[PDB]
């Protein structure tokens, strides 16, 4: 078992004009590719350190493991959260949960937007599921810190607000990017992730 | 006393082909402008909270104050650290200190490059002066955390490795950007900052 | 304003046998007193730095302001959260909220105990109110980071798990302290704080 | 490997009056023992997660691995840094290094004391060796974050300023503990660690 770069499930230009082909190609073929390759490198070092009982060396590898590991986890989810067939609103039980937990779909969108706009530096906004409480929850994460690994929330929808996710097209104006991304959210996927949490 | 956006001391295209005019214009007129304006906003809120003794409100403002305050501090130094008249090596006492503390100028460049390349997410690489020890020191800082405010080191040379500093021109390849930036380092300015530390 | 050490609402021995008199006296008269005194020193330094527009100094003072400010906020709440007349369960709307959000009072105790036991190093366990979601929420905070200032949750009940809160009596056995403190929870105060969050 | 609690190099009462026997016994047999036991549990969980390629689980275990792993690393060094035959000043090349890098032995003590007193919450003060710069360096570390694993500096002398290291004897008065511990520093061990850093 090595970790592998998943293929993007649509063409690089499939999200235009919301997210351009240049961004999608760099983001997938350069950024994600680097995280998974560097993850495998870090994991092999960690296995060596673990088998030798070298605790210092394990601890020294944690930043790279969290960063590259998180990068792989986060982007793998992100690509499935987007789709040319996306946008609009979810339906069914997910929609019911959104209304119940956030008041309305628009109030939810404002809350996830606010979380995403509010990241200072690099990071992600998330809609997650709190297994303990049995309800939806919004959280922000710095850098590539992954949601489940660092908070326990099960990821449903992630919004990447690293500058590489938007800068070529939207420059400094992160809010223009967050307005555009709502048009390509794959609610079919977010719904599947939500229904997998409930039983 | 309000904080103010300092004018850039050369034309937006003065650093071409090392850093392009589009980057310089966005970086100064959008990014820095936002930090100083948001700094002034945060500072006024903080003065209000301070005068009321509202400790909760002071603490809630710290992230914005450090981020925008640091953004203003960092970029103000950064613009003076670059120049169309830059590149090459420093001379005099700065050069002597570099050789003494790092072995050689090239060994120093490798160490500051390594610090800058090593930032995971957004941040800065710094050459600083340790007043206590009386010598040079390299450090990295996350996001806009400023060097003197968070470590006590006096900043001499800063390298911005936020994606907005390089992405339009160099895309994901941060090492191409760090190779290019050596050509525009204003050693006259770094020398002035160094001599101001010594007495 | 010039912050002051609040009077303890009861005798130093009033929470025996659950928290001994030596601990209460130290905790109030030395620890909380130090936070107040250092908060006042830091706030005066911040006033000087604001007047000069010294952003570096403002940032350098943040750790002392969060630590000592947070220490004052947290302990001022903590004293009111305990009582010689405390223990048992709350009643009315707070108990209804606890049952709705955590399943039962005993499951709530389990979760707040677990958050408090889980703190690695110094910190606090909290029951808070989430104003946006209109429900209760458990969180943990490191060091003296205060709940409202760092998370937006309104504090209802805090459990101090700094070693100074229990060590003289319980030594390393934090879970024994956690079991004992349920006997002195002032549910009247927690109820007042909860009702204040609602209109 | 299966990590083990090392035997203490002396009797629990051998550092009296400076660190009392009750503290040493607790510190070794309960605190350090817990770090070892929890390190072993966490390392077995990491082995399971590596075998499955569960990156989320790997990341979720990082806090426990750094905390307990760091706790084992730090305390294993600390015991060897103290001795009933300790105190006074080092000699030879280590004393020459201390004088060169800090001005004098008394100025070195001032600086390491100040780093150790300055820790807000739980942590450690360290004298370390910087291999790249070929000189001594003082640093502070939060919680159980280990020196080498988090900074690259090689540990020479550690001062534990967790409340459990002093509280039963010194209560809140950390500076008194800091003054007393100079009487039991095992400069032979610190010297061995220093000579090992050089060729
Ligand atoms: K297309
Ligand atoms: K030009
Ligand atoms: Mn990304
Ligand atoms: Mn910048
Ligand atoms: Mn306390
Ligand atoms: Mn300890």
């Amino acid at each position: 078992m090595k970790h592998s770069l998943p293929d993007l499930p649509y063409d690089y230009g499939a999200l235009e004009p919301h997210i351009n082909a240049q961004i999608m190609q760099l983001h997938h073929s350069k950024h994600h590719a680097a995280y998974v390759n560097n993850l495998n490198v870090t994991e092999e070092k960690y296995q060596e350190a673990l088998a030798k009982g070298d605790v210092t060396a394990q601890i020294a590898l944690q930043p790279a493991l969290k960063f590259n590991g998180g990068g792989h986890i986060n982007h793998s989810i992100f690509w499935t959260n987007l789709s040319p067939n996306g946008g609009g609103e979810p339906k069914g039980e997910l929609l019911e949960a959104i209304k119940r937990d956030f008041g309305s779909f628009d109030k939810f969108k404002e809350k996830l937007t606010a979380a995403s706009v509010g990241v200072q530096g690099s990071g992600w906004g998330w809609l997650g599921f709190n297994k303990e409480r049995g309800h939806l929850q919004i959280a922000a994460c710095p850098n590539q810190d992954p949601l489940q690994g660092t908070t326990g929330l099960i990821p449903l929808l992630g919004i990447d607000v690293w500058e590489h996710a938007y800068y070529l097209q939207y420059k400094n104006v992160r809010p223009d990017y967050l307005k555009a991304i709502w048009n390509v959210i794959n609610w079919e996927n977010v719904t599947e992730r939500y229904m997998a949490c409930k039983k």
